[PDB]
């Protein structure tokens, strides 16, 4: 079985060739990061950054996100959330809509849990996320959000744009720990807790847009 | 109306005439600590230790404790639980059937919730609980559990005995935050998250007893 009605194909592979999809999409330092020879970075306490996706991966997920092209949301009220009314409005493109929903949540259940098993020891993970989208964010069409936490045990950020080639800017702003992330990574991703103990804030960016990929996982 | 049966009747007096209440029972030290002038401590990240109640409160509760008799706990199943099997074992009895669960409940909405609103900015709190039951940790009877995480979004201990002088043994240590309680003051509670980023385990008691008061917020 093999989809042949999809730009990438080989995007949706992992259920038929979880090896090869694997290799192909997931970034090299990966297996190094998840054996523990350093790697991973904390700049800000309570927080990590790992290299999870390559680049292959994350120019497929871009194409296939500006072939969907119906970039919603930048509104107040949500027709996706049962309540339909969202404390934060930004522009992105649901999992859902793209399909990529359950491959996202089998990934997850692959290999980001194994990370959060190791980095954070007692803590156990069965990847339960209810919402997971990639936003893009323009100099003219959607801002930085206000500084506002996480419904969720566990937040994971990972950019798809290089920093200055692909947009000027900067990134994140933690209050509480008086941190900011101006230098992201294309192939790497936090994952910190924003429940109670992070008000997370995001940096604006001047020049190019930024396409950020965020889930919820625990909530 | 006033119910005389009972061995310390003022007890149930919280929603009675609440200014008796707050002025016989809660810490004098509190309205400073919730005024914003130290007070409050904080000997680990994501830890608080402030004075919550007063030593007549902490006496007649432990009276009360006493004089309820059916200390039950200590098999790995329960019938107070719905699901009917216990994660950690401990014996400990239930305020459902002292019948202060609703006092406590009531306190806790009235004095604890703004403090907590106070200590973690942006964080909107309901005062919801569910567990909650006091311990009394005696070397013969109860040593110390094994580490484990809380079920809840946030954890409150609050001592309700002289340490010393009526009990010999330890507090808490973070297994990965390294912090150990040495010295917990009869008044003074802890407060700190128990879910994901603190796994917690208390130290074992050498003589005498000690009491402690646990309660589950927003699980």
């Amino acid at each position: 079985r093999y989809d042949t009605e999809h730009l990438h194909p080989d995007l949706w592979q992992i259920f038929d060739n979880p090896v090869d999809w694997k290799e192909q999409y997931i970034h090299e330092n990966y297996s190094r990061a998840l054996e523990g020879e350093g790697i991973v970075e904390q700049p800000c306490p309570d927080v990590y950054w790992f290299p999870l996706l390559s680049e292959q991966m994350c120019d497929e997920l871009v194409a296939e996100m500006e072939h969907y092209g119906q970039w919603s949301g930048g509104r107040h009220e949500d027709s996706r959330l049962a309540g339909g009314y969202e404390n934060v409005p930004t522009v992105d493109i649901h999992m859902k809509q793209v399909g990529y929903e359950d491959q996202w949540l089998q990934l997850l259940r692959t290999y980001v849990g194994p990370m959060t098993e190791s980095l954070f020891p007692g803590y156990h993970t069965k990847a339960r996320a209810v919402m997971n989208f990639v936003v893009r964010y323009r100099p003219d069409e959607q801002p930085s959000l206000r500084p506002h936490h996480d419904s969720s045990t566990f937040t994971l950020n990972v950019a798809l744009n290089h920093k200055g080639l692909d947009y000027e800017g900067g990134g994140c702003r933690f209050l509480r720990y008086d941190c900011v992330i101006s230098s992201p990574r294309k192939g790497w991703a936090l994952l910190h807790p924003g429940r109670l103990t992070h008000y997370h804030e995001g940096l604006p960016t001047t020049w190019g847009t930024r396409y950020i990929m965020v889930s919820f996982v625990d909530p």
